[PDB]
């Protein structure tokens, strides 16, 4: 009883291009009864976002089955933590996942009052609008003894002018400013499993991603069949010099449904 | 003959207040002719500032003798680079010290131009403005082939609410963004040592700082006398598990006295 996995950006669409066969693809996994879900690293968008875009790209899912990082991370306080105040660097996905949790908030400006004193943990994912006061306040606060969480680790994404830093980026320079090892939360991290595996107690998994770094270092590290496709950021070349290696490559996840059919 | 090179913070005063017995030494090394200078790794501020604070705290010296990180870039660019125009990512210290190159400086319009291409050097200091607008083109630039350097190495700095973030975390967000060795300058990296060095030719240098972590590695790696005061950051238990050695440990500068006589 297989359940597939699928990384969004250079998987399921590329940027603000479509990838061909992917309707179909969700089509025949359904007819062949097969769960899948998605799973992203990125925290600045909702589920609920998500599924829009993704209807924009010419594909149609329900918000349950989209994962984001910035879900994983409530669903790992919750399950893992004390509840208490929260700061929080990041975007609207990350602080509407916060809020959802009802530990309360504590914004800048309570902040700049000197409330980082009474947060108690401190969650950090992409922050397009990141400043050096959030830097300071997020230090002082971990520094103080607040949690340091991270909603994923990727050093980059892509950016409309090309490569941006990503989550990975502001969370090693707290690392570097508190001296403190943050959690992690996404892939290729252990509490994006435990999401995944929460919503699919006993079956097969299989992880299906673009990256190596992130996507198939969690299929390898978690024993899900490690997918790579082409429509992304790796290549065949970049399977040697990486410690992680894809169990298989496929053109684009369209010839999943081929594979599936042959066994 | 001797010249001595004084770490600033923690060594000479400690935040607002100069340390006692400053004043005396710093008059008696001019009264002897005994060369010195202030070597700070911040680049936030001129060198005319930290004049201005020194002042008033009773420490009469000249701002040709101080010299921060910011300064030290600009002379790491001038000796070993190779002219190019220059993204900063730091306060008015170091943004004087690259617009005195001359080089030519991509402010953050032109970058929005699209100039963020024609940047040869990032230079990246402490900036209590950063964004991550700048943090963006300067990974930009850095990946298509500009020099990435920073002023120093420090992961934090002391701040009125307690430890806040330094230079060396915003030059490690982007080592991770771009992929690049950072070329560090301040202590206890060599470039400071560089200018310091031809600063004062022919002179057996002293340096005298408080961290073992920087002013002492700084000293033991470039074969300076590496003298620890314990007014500052490090203590005697410290250097049980220190990497380097203080050559000589003193309660303060003000001990340094006798020394010279
Ligand atoms: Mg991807
Ligand atoms: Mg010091």
């Amino acid at each position: 009883m297989v359940a597939i996995i699928f990384d969004m950006d250079g998987v399921l669409y590329r940027g603000n291009r479509a990838i061909p066969g992917v309707r179909e693809l969700i089509e025949f996994l359904k007819e062949r009864g097969i769960p899948f879900a998605f799973l992203t690293n990125n925290s600045t968008k909702t589920p609920e976002m998500y599924r829009e875009k993704l209807l924009k790209m010419g594909i149609d899912v329900s918000s349950s089955i989209i994962i984001t990082s910035g879900l994983a991370t409530r669903l790992y306080m919750s399950k893992h933590l004390d509840p208490g105040k929260i700061f929080v660097i990041g975007g609207e996905g990350l602080v509407k996942e916060m809020q959802a949790l009802g530990w309360g908030i504590v914004t800048l400006d309570e902040a700049r009052q000197g409330s980082w004193k009474e947060v108690k943990h401190v969650v950090v994912g992409l922050d397009p609008d990141l400043t050096y006061e959030k830097l300071k306040y997020a230090t002082l606060a971990i520094r103080n003894g607040a949690t340091f969480i991270g909603t994923n680790p990727d050093a980059t994404l892509p950016g409309e002018e090309g490569i941006y830093p990503g989550a990975g980026s502001i969370i090693a320079a707290l690392k570097v400013a508190t001296n403190v090892e943050p959690i992690i939360i996404g892939k290729p991290n252990e509490p994006m499993y435990e999401v995944v595996r929460e919503m699919f107690p006993g079956e097969e998994l299989w992880m299906v991603g673009d990256r190596l770094d992130t996507d198939i270092a969690f299929a390898k590290k978690f024993g899900m069949k490690a997918i790579m496709v082409l429509t992304g950021v790796s290549s065949l070349e970049d399977i040697k010099k990486s410690e992680y290696k894809p169990d298989l490559v496929l053109p684009s996840v369209y010839e999943l449904i081929d594979y599936l059919k042959t066994l």
